[PDB]
């Protein structure tokens, strides 16, 4: 069982950085430039020795600031989330992995959970016996490839955005739960087990869009493509799906905090309470921060908390049959064990799980989904990310099999491989064709 340590769990480093913290907070020190701002970040981290790459990616984002945020960067911003690291109670913060059906949760005021993004923003979270840490330390750090300190920056920005935002929240919005859970789901079903289960099951309903996000769809329970180390690669380089939902709604970060451990295959991750706080456009290298308006929808983000399923899929390489049964029996457990939590949410969103860096093919994967929800007596929104060739053919899939037999459908899709359709046709394909033909 480990416990992730607080800054205070060192009590001799605390001493000094406490009244850094203090001195900041109180104006007692004031910073007069982004230089001053480095000496103090040196300081919280024990550092002695620096160059001006370390902080690189920050200044660039500083030096976007017009003079006026400037100036409330250095003399309101930092001394008030310096503030909000001193409120911090607790000097470590446990992971635990639940045993068989159980489940870990933690729970955090919307409020607590600022104070520990606030210490990733002073790159004050390390754990030293283990030399790992969890801040903005290498987001903050020059890279050799431009594309890559873009990425660092527009990370910065969306984070920066949510403290602000958590600086300004009423006493009734600082209050309210966020919830983390780590769900031990039991036993693994075997595919010949999963085969019998399914007789009794109907495909159940799905909605295609090819023009929405996952996170457009409020109510739901929406899926994190998640790696098995949640979060991925936020910390980091990583600008995919599960980095991006961690960046507008970074209140996500706090499971870095408590879920140490890589989610084992019978076990997902929920996440309860998650607001939005910024906008983006863009992907990947093409990913950039875009302020929240005030439109209803934006207001809506920003205002009302969402519940998150966040599930790894395989991360297969180029030559893995993804169609054996021992992966598709992984990935039908892995999608069915996250369906059915939140048994209130009878709505998934999800997508092109597992079908981006993991490298999985999209026909077997909504094919997998839809056997899943459809057992969990869910519906499904599935996004498609504008690929219209895949809305139509998935589209014509559901008509031809809809409250269809999901025992017979999978079955169906496996011995798609070895049929005669494999070299001319795509699984989806294969799958019009025979339903059609079935008329
Ligand atoms: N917000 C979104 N909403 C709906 N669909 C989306 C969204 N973002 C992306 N997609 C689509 O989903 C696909 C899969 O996204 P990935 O992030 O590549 O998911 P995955 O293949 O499961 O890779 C998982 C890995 O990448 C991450 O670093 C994550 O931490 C894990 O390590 C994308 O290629 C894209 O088509």
């Amino acid at each position: 069982d480990y416990q992730f340590p607080l800054p205070q769990k060192n009590s001799e480093l605390w001493i000094i950085q406490k009244k850094t913290l203090q001195d900041l907070s109180s104006g007692k020190q004031k910073l007069d430039s982004f230089q001053s701002l480095e000496s103090i970040l040196e300081i919280l981290r024990d550092s002695k020795n620096q160059n001006d790459e370390k902080y690189f990616n920050l200044k660039a984002v500083f030096e976007q600031l017009d003079k006026e945020e400037q100036t409330y960067f250095l003399e309101q911003f930092i001394p008030k989330i310096c503030q909000l690291v001193l409120k911090i109670k607790k000097k470590q913060l446990k992971n635990q992995i639940p045993k068989e059906s159980k489940i870990y949760e933690a729970a955090f005021s919307r409020e607590e959970i600022s104070y520990y993004v606030s210490c990733m923003f002073l790159c004050i979270l390390k754990d030293q016996d283990r030399k790992i840490y969890k801040d903005f330390r290498l987001i903050y750090l020059k890279d050799l490839v431009q594309q890559i300190n873009i990425r660092r920056q527009e990370k910065i920005k969306c984070f920066y955005e949510y403290l602000k935002q958590a600086l300004d929240f009423s006493e009734k919005e600082s209050k309210e739960v966020v919830i983390f859970q780590r769900i031990n789901c039991g036993q693994l079903e075997d595919y010949e087990n999963w085969v019998d289960k399914l007789k009794a099951i109907k495909l159940k309903n799905v909605q295609l869009t090819d023009d929405k996000l996952i996170e457009d769809f409020p109510g739901t329970l929406q899926v994190d493509f998640a790696n098995c180390d949640i979060g991925g690669g936020i910390l980091g380089n990583g600008l995919v799906q599960e980095e991006i939902r961690f960046c507008v709604c970074p209140e996500m970060l706090v499971s870095l905090l408590v879920f140490d451990q890589s989610m084992e295959a019978n076990e997902v991750i929920i996440m309860k309470g998650i607001k939005q706080y910024s906008d983006y456009q863009g992907y990947s290298n093409s990913f950039r921060f875009v302020k929240m308006g005030n439109s209803k929808i934006q207001k809506q983000k920003r205002n009302n908390p969402q519940t998150i399923l966040a599930i790894d899929a395989l991360c297969f390489n180029s030559s893995d049959n993804q169609f054996s049964e021992v992966n598709v029996s992984r990935e039908l457990n892995k999608s069915y064990m996250g369906f059915k939590q939140e048994d209130q949410l009878k709505t998934i969103s999800t997508g092109k799980w597992g079908c981006g860096a993991f490298l999985g093919v999209f026909d077997l994967k909504f094919a997998i989904q839809w056997i899943a929800s459809s057992r969990s007596n869910k519906k499904m929104i599935i996004c498609t990310f504008q690929d219209e060739q895949t809305t139509k053919q998935i589209q014509q899939v559901f008509d031809l099999y809809k409250q269809k037999n999901a025992s017979i459908f999978l079955k169906l899709v496996m011995d798609y491989p070895n049929s005669k359709y494999m070299e001319d046709y795509t699984l989806l394909e294969y799958l019009i064709e025979l339903g059609k033909e079935k008329a």
